[PDB]
């Protein structure tokens, strides 16, 4: 097509629709269960996508394991600015089919803060009008967009994919974007956006660790799975004892 | 010739607390991190009872008094081992208590070997310093107040009022040894910045400490009441760098 192939390879590996089950009064701390449940299914979805996604099964086993760990969060919250985008225009938060969020069901200060803060990547898709292309691309590298301090087991491999999705988002911008100084200028737009998502996703990580232990206490459950990826690496990365990549000094 | 707010100090200083520790078993990695965090409890309750005769903390708002409890605990607890593996063992072995003292075969045979040096590197430099106690206490009580929140305290003037008061006891307490100009002006120089080193050195035992919480089932470490309220309260959110540390240089 004019679409570049491994754009539509991306298009036919993204996860279905993932249900949270939640049962539908309102009530922040069942509501924080429910968003936690749905997270444990997107989970499974993202390590599935991941086996399928070009380049990354080759990378060392242990190195695929960081990855998803380091950024999980990140790529749940940008896939839920893409279905908010999507399908309510960024102006409700589009958890899943059945649990969407609109202010009414924000109602306990924390709560409603920590949706505004998420609410940010569906305004600037609205905003840069974010092409499916440009996200697609833009998620691998999200993947891609933390490492060890002493770097990954597999960095040569690994820089080799990153660079390879760098010049496959440039061909999504291209496929929209024709002029050299249009183009150009989006590629730091959306660059400079996935750089703010490390600064995002800092709030959003502190609450999360800071809930699970107390999550008892609080009546919050975490399962299983993502309890596992919260207890392994979540206080160091908070601790900042991680390489964020940035696109911009 | 020693001030008065320095003799007050030395009267308000607590006493010698003994873990209970029963050196008739060997150590296990489960049992002398419990027993270490039993003892911090009991040293921890000392250090609120200290607080409340300690001059000016009174004063500020209680939810400052608690805040700045919460914030400083390791610090002082990791100071005041220092303290007294300098006084009662030349600074060549950790005197956790005087029923919980560990050699340095000790420390290697522990599974916290790294660990141990990481923290006995603080009488190591009481020992170079010739640290007396008079600067000891003053500085002690800089650590407390080494921290603030992000948006201040709500007693700030009176909590600036009280710290610049007890670096204004720091510099008379270096008088008393140090006659010289410039031999004091260095002092003051080489103790504050043991105090802005601390910071580091505490990052770590913090990040070691809040993965140890997480794990404390499967790892069959206990953490007591006050121990755990604290480390709930703050720790995620200090390790995150969400407050304000306070630097001399
Ligand atoms: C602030 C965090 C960040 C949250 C994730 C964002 C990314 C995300 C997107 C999803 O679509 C489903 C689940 C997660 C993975 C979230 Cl909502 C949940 O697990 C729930 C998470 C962890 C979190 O969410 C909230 O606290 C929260 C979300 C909205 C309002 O409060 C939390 O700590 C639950 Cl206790
Ligand atoms: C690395 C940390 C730092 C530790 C504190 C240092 C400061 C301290 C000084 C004390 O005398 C009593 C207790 C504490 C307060 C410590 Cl030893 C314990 O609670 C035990 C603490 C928190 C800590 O200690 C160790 O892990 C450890 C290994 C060997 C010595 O300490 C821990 O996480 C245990 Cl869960």
């Amino acid at each position: 097509q004019l679409i570049p192939p491994l754009i539509n390879l991306l298009m036919s590996i993204e996860p279905d629709v993932i249900y949270a089950g939640h049962d539908n009064p309102d009530t922040s701390s069942s509501l924080l269960t429910s968003l936690n449940q749905l997270g444990e299914r997107q989970l499974l979805s993202v390590v599935k996508w991941s086996k399928s996604l070009p380049g990354f099964r080759n990378l060392h086993i242990d190195d695929q394991i960081t990855l998803i760990q380091y950024s999980w969060m990140s790529l749940m919250v940008f896939g839920l600015g893409w279905r908010s985008y999507k399908h309510v225009s960024g102006q409700m938060l589009y958890f899943a089919p059945d649990l969407i969020l609109n202010e009414q069901r924000m109602k306990e200060s924390s709560f409603y803060s920590l949706c505004l803060t998420m609410w940010q990547i569906p305004q600037e898709f609205v905003k840069l009008q974010v092409s499916q292309e440009e996200f697609l691309c833009m998620k691998v590298l999200l993947l891609l967009n933390t490492i060890p301090l002493e770097g990954l087991r597999s960095q040569t491999q690994f820089e080799e994919m990153r660079s390879s999705y760098i010049r496959e988002l440039i061909k999504a911008i291209g496929l929209r974007q024709k002029g050299v100084v249009s183009s150009s200028q989006r590629f730091y737009q959306l660059t400079k956006l996935l750089d703010n998502l490390h600064d995002l996703v800092k709030q959003l990580h502190l609450y999360c660790l800071n809930t699970f232990i107390q999550s008892r206490a609080l009546s919050v459950e975490f399962p299983e799975m993502m309890s596992e990826v919260i207890a392994a690496q979540l206080p160091k990365i908070l601790a900042g004892m991680v390489k964020p990549l940035l696109f911009h000094k």
